[PDB]
């Protein structure tokens, strides 16, 4: 599946090189610019537990998910991963618990020590 392909072929985009956040680019974006901390970022995404037991989609709102990068509005893996993406890019991320919800988890929706998978489309980003 997509998660196994990321485990085997995905690029380790963590500073520590601890394989906590693995990325495959699925569709190449436009320009060389990736967003800065503070930037308002617009995405579509699908996400799941790597077990597949809970599935979440911005598409089911029919509206993009918007957040400010690097302000801890999202799990650490998103601040790291979306920061590497270009306008128009689609990427897959596989995420160890340390860069998501950790040992505590986020019950009842996310269990302790959960690995997460996302597909993310970067639609746009705009300066603060
Ligand atoms: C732990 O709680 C949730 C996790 C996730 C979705 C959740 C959620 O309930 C708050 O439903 C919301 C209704 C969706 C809108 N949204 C985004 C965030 N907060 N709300 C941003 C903060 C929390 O989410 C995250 O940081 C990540 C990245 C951004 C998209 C959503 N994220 C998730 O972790 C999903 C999660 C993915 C795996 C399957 C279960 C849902």
């Amino acid at each position: 599946g997509a998660p196994a392909t990321v485990t085997e072929q995905g690029e380790d985009i963590t500073s520590k090189k601890d394989r906590g956040v693995l990325k495959i680019v699925k569709r190449v974006g436009n320009g060389e610019e990736t967003p800065m901390i503070g930037d308002k970022v617009y995405v579509h995404y699908k996400g799941k537990l790597s077990n597949g037991k809970k599935f979440d989609s911005s598409h089911d709102r029919n509206e993009p998910f918007v957040f400010s990068l690097g302000k801890g509005q999202v799990i650490k893996a998103w601040d790291i991963g979306v920061a590497t993406m270009k306008k128009g890019e689609i990427a897959h991320l596989l995420i160890k618990p340390e860069y998501a919800y950790g040992s505590a988890g986020s019950l009842p929706k996310i269990p302790s020590n959960a690995t997460l998978f996302f597909e993310i489309e970067l639609l746009d980003f705009k300066g603060e």
